[PDB]
């Protein structure tokens, strides 16, 4: 509908600021559109600041947090004191300013990021983008992000209190296709949690449910399970939902297909993203979104382990053929 001064198309006026604040952002926050830290740390902030939102603190008198209003970067002095916001501080800085150069809510901000930062990692889906967050928001209520060291029923009632049911939580966690840890064991400094830190596959999925094998550094951290092989790590909870009966086979049915994969994972960022706001309330921008190049890589059980190596949770249906890999057990580089 409307055409922006940089002569994009676009489909309401509202949207034509973020043709700039896409620019800014590629060239200088992901450092010439690159799927690197940046990324990973973007959809760590997205899921810690939507989360900070609670029904039960609402029903019960409480002030239970706004969701996703950007309110872990206006407030970033009281909620990344929180034990689960360590590592955050330079990348919210960093948006902080781009925010505040373009006049955007901080809220929003979050939101286009994760989109655009997405967009420069292979295999990802185009998400949706809506505008028009408020700017104003409280802090965040403590002891609303799920942590490494949680229960699976702990993170299902955390989760589904916010508003997500025990599959949703499934969905949303193929993030961690595209992710490392930093500070659970400082020994091994971005060690990846799958094979392909920088495409969002499905081989997170694939390789939290192979038999945990090796200790990938000098000791064990924080929340630190046995990986299935040197320079992986894997966190309990990750090791937990993938066999618990109650997302076993969610988790199995989200190995053998990139497609139904990146739909899902849409779908749940979608709820996400308005945690807290009226999505009718709304404007769309998603057209703004460029598209990510395409993984064109099958899913594989890595370095020879196959089938006899997954421990299937998923008692009624059988794992799916997966390929396999004709080689030795690979070594995993840190994460970029
Ligand atoms: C079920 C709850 C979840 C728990 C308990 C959890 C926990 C963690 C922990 C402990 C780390 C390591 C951080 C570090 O030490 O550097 C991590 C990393 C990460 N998580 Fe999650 N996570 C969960 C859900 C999610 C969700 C829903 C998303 C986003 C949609 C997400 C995205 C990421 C990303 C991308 C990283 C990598 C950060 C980096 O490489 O620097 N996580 N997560
Ligand atoms: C959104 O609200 C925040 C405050 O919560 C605004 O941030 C401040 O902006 C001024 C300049 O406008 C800076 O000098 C301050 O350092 C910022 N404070 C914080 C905590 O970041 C922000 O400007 C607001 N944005 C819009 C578009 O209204
Ligand atoms: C596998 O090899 C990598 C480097 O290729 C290490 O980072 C890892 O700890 C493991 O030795
Ligand atoms: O990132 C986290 N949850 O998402 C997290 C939670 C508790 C402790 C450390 C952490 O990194
Ligand atoms: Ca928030
Ligand atoms: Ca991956």
């Amino acid at each position: 509908s409307v055409t922006c001064p940089g002569g994009q198309s676009t489909s309401n006026s509202q949207c034509c600021v973020w043709f700039d604040v896409l620019d800014d952002l590629q060239t200088n926050f992901y450092q010439g559109s690159k799927c690197e830290s940046p990324v990973r740390k973007i959809l760590r902030i997205v899921f810690h600041d939507a989360i900070g939102f609670s029904p039960a603190l609402t029903a019960a008198g409480q002030f239970g947090g706004g969701g996703a209003d950007g309110s872990i970067i206006a407030h970033s002095n009281i909620e990344l004191a929180f034990p689960a916001n360590g590592g955050l501080t330079d990348t919210i800085e960093a948006l902080r300013a781009v925010g505040i150069n373009h006049g955007v809510s901080f809220g929003d901000l979050i939101q286009f990021a994760t989109a655009v930062g997405m967009s420069n990692c292979p295999g990802s889906p185009r998400l949706e983008f809506l505008t028009g967050r408020s700017n104003s928001s409280q802090p965040s209520p403590p002891s609303l992000i799920p942590g490494p060291g949680n229960t699976v029923t702990a993170i299902l009632d955390r989760m589904g209190d916010a508003g997500f049911s025990p599959d949703e939580v499934v969905d949303l966690l193929a993030a961690h296709s595209l992710a490392s840890q930093e500070g659970l064991n400082s020994a091994i400094f971005r060690s990846p949690l799958d094979s392909t830190p920088q495409v969002f596959d499905t081989q997170f999925y694939i390789e939290t449910l192979l038999k945990g094998t090796t200790q990938p550094g000098p000791s064990l951290g924080f929340a630190e399970e046995l990986s299935p092989f040197p320079g992986e790590f894997r966190m309990r909870s990750d090791a937990l939902l993938a066999r618990d009966s109650r997302t076993a086979c969610r988790w199995q049915s989200m190995t053998s297909s990139n497609e139904v994969m990146g739909q899902r994972y849409r779908a749940a960022m979608a709820k996400m993203s308005v945690l807290g706001f009226d999505r009718n309330a709304l404007t769309d921008c998603s057209d703004v979104i460029p598209s990510a190049v395409s993984n064109n890589a099958a899913p594989v059980i890595p370095g020879g382990l196959t089938v006899d190596d997954i421990e299937v949770s998923c008692p009624s249906e059988p794992f799916p053929e997966i390929a396999t890999a004709s080689g030795p057990l690979p070594s995993l580089a840190p994460a970029p």
